């Protein structure tokens, strides 16, 4: 297979939310307390979203695409420095083409990717409001504007379990393929319920029933893991994306299969490599263990069995992954492009790929499976329902973005062009 | 290769203290303060150690060999509940012999296996004594009763870095080829000095003088890791093993290699997984980064290089970590038997790792490298200067042993074996 002959579907991206999100969506007799853009406290220049007397934008990690390296930083950015892609699904569907990516799976960035912020905040109805105008932009009107681009992911009021039921079934009704909750809820502020106390149980029913796919993204761990005083960026950088062994232990563990059974769990942004020692160890522990005559799992399978019918392993690079994918099962793999994210391989995802794809001797069926078909399967979503699929390939999109200008752009270049787009 | 021609070195096991210990080798002067034993206050009918106005004892996940599966646990355990072998090491040869093993590595149990008990108490002339007592015990006395079986494995006062360099250059002369030292020291009690802040540079220099390796073994890890107020035990036992990654990124990225680019640097009890995973990340992170003009690494050298040289990976059994042993560098990967840890794959270790082996379509080079020859070079050890490797191999070592009783025995049966003798 060529490069162009791909197809290629992400399901972990991340989206800046426009200015005029809860503006078009908070109820109006809510609206003198909806979130409102001011500038960030440590950033005259930049802008961030003032909500219940907190304040917060987008890291400088985040939403770096085009940036030169020298640019990525902790420090916040705002809308004025982003290539206008990262907050314009208009222009984010012309970066889509160049990159020639299909689909992409929109996490959240003012509510937090997992709605933590909101869950943080003390007027549970105000955030509640937020989290329902979140869904409606990023589930309902994102992907009905752009069909066929995007996957529809949205997140709950998790605080509450009876709210998140409701909000599961008003979203699966808008098309909601998956919700993003958080990975190490005991982690989250004070700490919320963990997995295995039943409070997540009645969410876990509804997903369900509606067929939809728990999305837990790295960033939970990394707040459990005591580190020394000096915060060292690139050791955190580090161990981020490497220790989806955690919330993957404590969803197994928590007895949530033996529950529900066809329970969907993406391990978004986890990687592939985590995946192979944990099972090792853990169908050890289910053989050595049987003689207790009860398990974690449902009667009959293995971890490994569990993995391969309820887990989706979720990466963007990561050459010496596919060395076990016979070991995980070639089923439970699907890629991602992180766009915006400094660990994203834009703009050049298919040749990034392709060149780990060959050198792990891939077959054409498995780089179908690992590019779009297992997380087509996974997500319940068909990807050639509003684009053929001869349209759909790297080369197709690709064809449509000649124009696209991908060379690398200072943030202060797009603070230029953008000051003049609003004078 | 037959399982019985294979030669077996575990550079991971653990020692029970015997009582004994410290009468023999704490300083007579300072005896009426040393450890000693007492009902543990958890468990009265097991002994435990008496130090400074604290009583440790073993855990009954620890000595669990050849107990029923249904008795392991928490529970603290003891002398009188033990197989003998746990901490009588004429008896430990024996099940070494049964299990076709030539050589084991014993970290602590007492002192903490990286000393950390020692390093909490207030009196730190008393913990510099056990600690050299201890030192003197198992460095000393226990690898010359029994030339050949035991790899040197010391611990150090890690409290104090002066004391800690006079120990080292003290037990390289007794033959240490190992200290075993807190992988993630931010994480012991209120915090020790991290490996980035310079602390163990005078540490590290000293064990590089000597060839020292330095053991990192997982338990300090878990530590540093929010769980949920409801504790499972399985969540910990399927956990603390797998997270070597943390201290792994503290060393690489601390600069010690840069500084010292010939440490070296044994993961012990860490499995093999989690390598290739954390290379791919830490080789593009370097890759991205280059433009700064700066590296944790020495010049010219990516992490992939630096783990080559200078790491060594160390598991019991993984059947699926051998599939990037080409990645690694299968001179990086090194088997340990753990004993008598609930992990060990005593009394069939050969059995269990040979099935792994061949699934993995291992040459015989690399089942000679993975079961003993990767750790005795990076260990510095001639393995058969006093067993010539005829007399080394699993069926040489098991014609030794045919005598010996490998079948489950309630701990109930050995504390009466126990209360006779006594
Ligand atoms: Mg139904
Ligand atoms: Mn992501
Ligand atoms: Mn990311
Ligand atoms: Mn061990
Ligand atoms: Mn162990």
């Amino acid at each position: 297979m060529k490069t162009e002959d791909m197809v290629m579907i992400s399901i972990d991206d991340h989206v800046v939310e426009p200015a005029d999100i809860f503006e078009k969506h908070f109820p109006k007799s809510l609206m003198d307390q909806a979130p409102k853009l001011t500038a960030h406290p440590r950033n005259p220049r930049v802008q961030a979203w003032q909500f219940q007397g907190t304040v917060v934008g987008s890291s400088g990690l985040n939403a770096v695409v085009s940036w030169p390296k020298h640019e990525w930083g902790m420090d916040p950015t705002g809308y004025a420095e982003m290539r206008p892609a990262v907050y314009d699904m208009d222009m984010r569907v012309r970066d889509m083409d160049a990159n020639g990516t299909l689909a992409a799976t929109l996490f959240a960035t003012f509510p937090g990717f997992a709605g933590t912020h909101l869950a943080s905040l003390p007027d549970k109805k105000l955030s509640l409001a937020a989290c329902r105008a979140f869904n409606d932009w990023v589930v309902g009107e994102v992907p009905d504007a752009h069909p066929g681009r995007f996957i529809p992911i949205g997140i709950i009021p998790f605080f509450d379990a009876d709210e998140s039921v409701a909000e599961v079934h008003r979203i699966a009704a808008m098309g909601c393929r998956s919700i993003s909750i958080p990975e190490t809820p005991y982690g989250v502020g004070e700490g919320f319920p963990d997995f295995k106390s039943g409070y997540w149980d009645p969410i876990f029913k509804a997903c369900v029933e509606h067929n939809i796919v728990l999305s837990l993204h790295i960033g939970g761990g990394i707040n459990l893991v005591k580190r020394p005083e000096g915060f060292d960026i690139d050791n955190m950088l580090m161990l981020t994306p490497l220790i989806s062994t955690i919330a993957a232990t404590d969803m197994m563990l928590s007895g949530a299969f033996k529950k529900f059974p066809d329970l969907k769990v993406a391990m978004s942004e986890g990687g592939v490599g985590w995946v192979a020692p944990w099972l090792d160890r853990l169908d050890r522990h289910i053989v050595n263990q049987s003689w207790t005559g009860t398990s974690f799992l449902p009667k009959g399978m293995t971890p490994t069995d569990v993995w391969r019918k309820n887990f989706l392993a979720c990466y963007i690079t990561e050459p010496s992954g596919l060395n076990n994918r016979h070991r995980l099962g070639v089923d439970t793999i699907a890629w991602e492009c992180d766009y915006p994210h400094s660990d994203s391989t834009w703009p050049r995802s298919p040749e990034t790929l392709k060149s780990e794809l060959d050198a792990a001797r891939c077959t054409d069926e498995e780089v179908d499976k690992i590019t779009f078909a297992n997380a087509a399967k996974f997500f319940d979503w068909d990807p050639f329902e509003h684009i053929p699929r001869e349209e759909a390939t790297v080369g197709a999109l690709r064809a449509r973005a000649t124009d696209v200008d991908i060379s690398e752009t200072s943030k202060e270049e797009y603070r230029r062009r953008y000051e003049l787009t609003h004078s």
